[PDB]
């Protein structure tokens, strides 16, 4: 029987098996209060504290969210989907410890994606159990509130001042702070990881000053603020906040009344007329996001990042080969995750109004342009993967290069990689490549578990991996110094070196995607 | 190894062995197959030419240095051979330029392109293709050891090419 | 010594750690450790270090080396703790008996029992530590002698004695390698051989004698320093390494064992500046000098001998790798010790 005595009370673990060892897991401890009730669209409330042992033996709620509804039945989606209940009641985050228990482990603290509207703690491909058993690390992942319910703005009015999701992963930070200790974790060696809008996230607490002595060092898998869809100006906030008060019949004169109009809306509501809140979504399309509110965030962040106003540590960041191609067979047309996807120039055309429906038409022509002059053959899957490369570029690969510049641009080590390997396990078709999102995975430890069906060199590839996050963790430098692995140079902005992560030849390179990035990043803002 | 290597010690021979073997490590059955192939390659052609681009270009001489990755569409040998010893002379000598070869148009492509670094190697001392946004051709340098590579589809800028296995063959193996 | 010796007017701010071999192996390891990181100012390590293959037990060594001593106590059980406290209620005799059998084949440098990563003292794998640089920040002194492995060749090698001038033929040199590398594969023991059998070249007798005996000193002892030095310097941290070539007037070993492993802690420790002892003029000097340079470098983080126009001791960087000669005749700045021998040591044979 594991009990820990936290600031807030007892809490009882459990003990699992993991590789011929032993771990130990708090699943669901309380973090803040319920934010139920007049606390909705309100910041976290600190928690009350409790005698008796708080039983920490399963996954707590997931808080309330639209579902993924496009493949019943298909694991490729499904996976994604939320696997324990939904609820407002859902403010709760897990530990997993090292047995026997460790005496200062650096902590791990997971940040899931879901493009701030969707994502849980519980997922499969969270589960920090091999983390722990291995690196003999501390891994701590959070619930944090997603949707209008953890974004709704309306800016200066604490009643909705928006960042609500973004405070709540605060708050956690900081219980971990104050209370990991007692876990045998390190509160001075805490390492913020994330995929998405999770590695946002991440890229947001190194520009909040209240995350600052929260955290050591950071990792963005898959996405960074300066995303285009990961912040909400406050003219869309507002427009928002009100085309919701309007379908919800919560439209009144008085700000606050609206709010409190909301509050007596059933979730369901609420989350039934979020996709509405806009003309024209995309398949990334992010309704309710992290703003401006003056606390979390007390300027643009674009300003912050580019005039050094930021936490100076060591940060790891990356993407996946083919990050935009699990967003087109969720509109864009000619697309089907059950055919080869080959698509004509039209149905390319087309494509980008899906994607990029404010942008003028000569600015959808410039991309045309730049995407569509083949070297030289005319294959048939040519517009397939120009829009899959445009999407990706676009709203992943072209921003997380742009801010690890920026960010080693003040003194900062950074190192970035590739990730080019495909799951032998992946279910979605082969033209889609090497997805967003699976690297995960990887990173979680899943193939060290010969049961699971991972290759021999997934295996290999995943121990590689975990070994060099950990190391970045622990010593800010993503090294494997055992296996005569290629060593990881930092990446600056002049030679850019970043490391490709694949099951064969592990390979330093220069300048990824040297010219389409010119095209997002210089010309591609002024359209 | 035996074949190749007749005066050799049998320590020598496990050396090889020895460098060669440490797979990573899938025990694919192709394995001592690609294996021989690198060892020949490696010992004859690749680390003999690294290492004469090296020694020249210390004399303070601009030096290029090139790997070419493109197996002919109209090779007559197995697949499992790869990329061989005397297939990129077509492509210098820029047969696939004649449409009628029954050549892809990649090809015709990538002909075309080395024809023009090469002469403009001979003409000028630079083997840039200049005018088609073309990846620049870097001086091969004792130190950062850039080369490009020849390919149907991303020509790039890579560094120390068989680093690993070339040290076995420069340093170590002349001592055998 | 933090808390109790400014009462015997010490400075617990001014505090030098020093040792030799395991105990080198030690101020190494107290240099890695967060626990003494505040409990001391700098560090000398003579003929030793953590990185030296006799120095760290894996985990996996460990756990059968304890089974195993359970086995020959009796002290098998199925509960771990059952065991300690059986191996608790044995007398002390008995454990040291047995500690000779807990390996199936042992070496003459054999460490049944020593360091492992235990997760307190030692949170990782010290040689990552070292290549991060998760390391106490200060200046070391590391040196070496120039025949550390002389002496274990007379505890176990055959052909060797210390009554005799152990002239070994070539089938005695391999079998001596058996001897000191028993889990080595053949190619690995072949290896070793090779890189130590090209004569220049006249065929001495002593050949083989000479090269088993710098096998064994330069794997366990002079190239592990070297490297140790080489990657805490690569930090930023001046490092100062020595080579000591004296042979003691006094030494009882035999000439063929030359500067031994462990003879030159009497010159630090300044036996020879006891004029009763019949250590030489010559001696006298050399140690007077040494035990200025050691309390200049404890000190001042600098193991110069200002007054006497000594030989100047220049930081040993990772690139002209400059150490300092210590002799009894003439003192000398040299670099890039035993080159070529660690590089065989340090990069090819790990492989193996
Ligand atoms: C901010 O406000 C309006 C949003 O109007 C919205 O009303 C909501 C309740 C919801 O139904 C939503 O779909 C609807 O758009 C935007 O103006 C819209 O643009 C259309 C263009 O056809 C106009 O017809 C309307 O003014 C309005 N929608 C409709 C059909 O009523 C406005 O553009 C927006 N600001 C932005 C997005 O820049
Ligand atoms: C690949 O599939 C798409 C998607 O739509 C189809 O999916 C198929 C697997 C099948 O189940 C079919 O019933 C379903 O409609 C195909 O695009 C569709 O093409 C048809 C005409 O051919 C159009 O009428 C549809 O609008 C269009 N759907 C979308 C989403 O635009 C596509 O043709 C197919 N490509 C192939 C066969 O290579
Ligand atoms: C870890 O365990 C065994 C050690 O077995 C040991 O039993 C001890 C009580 C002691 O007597 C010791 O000498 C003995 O070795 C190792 O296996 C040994 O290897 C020999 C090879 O001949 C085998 O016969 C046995 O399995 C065993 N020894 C004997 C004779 O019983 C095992 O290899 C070791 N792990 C290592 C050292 O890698
Ligand atoms: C140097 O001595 C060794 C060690 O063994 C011998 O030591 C001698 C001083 C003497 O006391 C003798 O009784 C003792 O055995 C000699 O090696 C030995 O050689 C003999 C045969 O010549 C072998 O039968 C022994 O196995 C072997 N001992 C060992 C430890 O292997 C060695 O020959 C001698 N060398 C000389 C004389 O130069
Ligand atoms: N893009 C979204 O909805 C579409 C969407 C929904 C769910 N997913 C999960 C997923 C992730 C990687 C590969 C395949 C599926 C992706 C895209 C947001 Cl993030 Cl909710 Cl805005
Ligand atoms: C906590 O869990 C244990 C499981 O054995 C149980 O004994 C205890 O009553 C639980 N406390 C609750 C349910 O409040
Ligand atoms: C853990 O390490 C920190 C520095 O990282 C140290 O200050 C602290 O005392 C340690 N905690 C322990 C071992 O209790
Ligand atoms: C808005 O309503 C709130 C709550 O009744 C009230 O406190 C405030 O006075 C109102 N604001 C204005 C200026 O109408
Ligand atoms: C290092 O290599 C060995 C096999 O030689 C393997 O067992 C181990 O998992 C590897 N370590 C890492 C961190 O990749
Ligand atoms: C340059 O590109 C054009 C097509 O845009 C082509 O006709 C020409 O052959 C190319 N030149 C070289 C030398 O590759
Ligand atoms: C081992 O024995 C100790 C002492 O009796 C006891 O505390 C412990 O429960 C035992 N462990 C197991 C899991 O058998
Ligand atoms: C310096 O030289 C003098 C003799 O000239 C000697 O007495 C003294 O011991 C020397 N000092 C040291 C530290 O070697
Ligand atoms: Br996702
Ligand atoms: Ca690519
Ligand atoms: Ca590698
Ligand atoms: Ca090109
Ligand atoms: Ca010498
Ligand atoms: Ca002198
Ligand atoms: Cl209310
Ligand atoms: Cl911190
Ligand atoms: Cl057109
Ligand atoms: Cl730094
Ligand atoms: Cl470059
Ligand atoms: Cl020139
Ligand atoms: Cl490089
Ligand atoms: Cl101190
Ligand atoms: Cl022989
Ligand atoms: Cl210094
Ligand atoms: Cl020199
Ligand atoms: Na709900
Ligand atoms: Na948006
Ligand atoms: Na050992
Ligand atoms: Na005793």
């Amino acid at each position: 029987d594991i009990i820990i005595a936290t600031k807030n009370g007892k809490v009882r673990g459990m003990q699992l098996t993991v590789f011929g060892g032993t771990v130990t897991a708090f699943l669901g401890i309380p973090y803040a209060q319920p934010p139920l009730g007049r606390l909705r669209f309100k910041k976290p409330q600190s928690l009350t504290k409790w005698s008796d042992i708080w039983n920490a033996t399963k996954y707590a709620n997931s808080c309330c969210q639209n579902i993924d509804q496009s493949f019943p039945g298909f694991h490729g989606s499904e996976m994604w989907n939320p696997n324990t209940d939904l609820s407002e009641d859902c403010l709760y985050l897990n530990v997993w410890i090292p047995a026997p228990k460790p005496k200062n482990a650096t902590v791990l603290i997971w940040i899931y994606g879901g493009g701030f509207q969707t994502g849980t703690s519980s997922l499969h491909v969270y589960d920090g159990k091999f983390l722990a058993r291995v690196e003999r690390v501390i891994v701590v992942s959070m619930n944090y509130r997603v949707g209008a319910l953890g974004f709704l703005a309306l800016p200066g009015n604490p009643e909705a001042p928006g960042n609500m999701g973004l405070f709540d992963q605060q708050l956690a930070l900081q219980w971990v702070q104050k209370n990991i200790a007692a876990f045998g974790g390190n509160p001075k060696s805490v390492t913020l990881f994330g995929e998405s809008a999770g590695a946002a996230s991440v890229s947001l607490h190194l520009l909040s000053p209240g995350s600052h002595s929260l955290f050591t060092r950071a990792i963005l898998q898959s996405g960074s603020f300066n995303a285009p869809w990961a912040v909400t100006s406050l003219y869309e906030a507002r427009n928002r906040t009100l085309n919701l008060a309007k379908l919800t019949g919560c439209s009144r004169e008085n700000e606050t009344e609206i709010i409190k109009c909301l509050r007596n809306k059933d979730p369901q509501e609420i989350l039934l007329n979020e996709a509405f809140v806009v003309p024209y979504g995309t398949p990334l399309s992010v309704n309710f996001g992290p703003t401006v509110d003056g606390d979390f965030l007390t300027d643009m962040p674009d300003i912050l990042l580019e005039l050094g106003q930021f936490k100076k540590t060591q940060i790891l960041v990356g993407v996946n080969k083919d990050e935009g191609t699990a967003f087109l067979v969720y509109g864009a047309p000619g697309f089907s995750k059950d055919n080869n996807s080959i698509i004509t120039r039209k149905e390319f055309q087309e494509g980008l109004k899906i994607f990029f429906p404010g942008v003028s038409e000569f600015g959808k022509e410039s991309i045309l342009f730049h995407y569509t002059d083949w070297v030289d053959d005319q294959r048939p899957e040519q517009y397939r993967e120009a829009l899959g490369d445009v999407v990706g570029d676009y709203n992943f690969i072209c921003p997380a290069l742009e801010f690890t510049k920026k960010f080693s641009e003040w003194g900062n080590n950074a190192f970035f990689y590739y990730f080019e390997h495909r799951s032998s396990k992946l279910p979605w078709p082969e033209w889609m490549g090497v997805m967003h999102g699976y690297e995960i995975e990887f990173v979680f430890g899943l193939p060290l578990e010969r049961r699971d069906q991972y290759t021999k060199a997934e295996e290999i590839l995943s121990r590689s991996i975990v070994k060099r996050w950990a190391n970045f963790a622990k010593y800010g430098n993503p090294q494997e110094t055992q296996n005569n692995s290629t060593s990881w140079p930092v990446f600056k902005s002049t030679e850019q070196k970043y490391l490709t992560l694949n099951t064969e030849s592990t390979r330093i390179m220069t300048k990824l995607r040297a010219q389409q990035c010119r095209f997002w990043t210089s010309f591609f803002p002024k359209v």
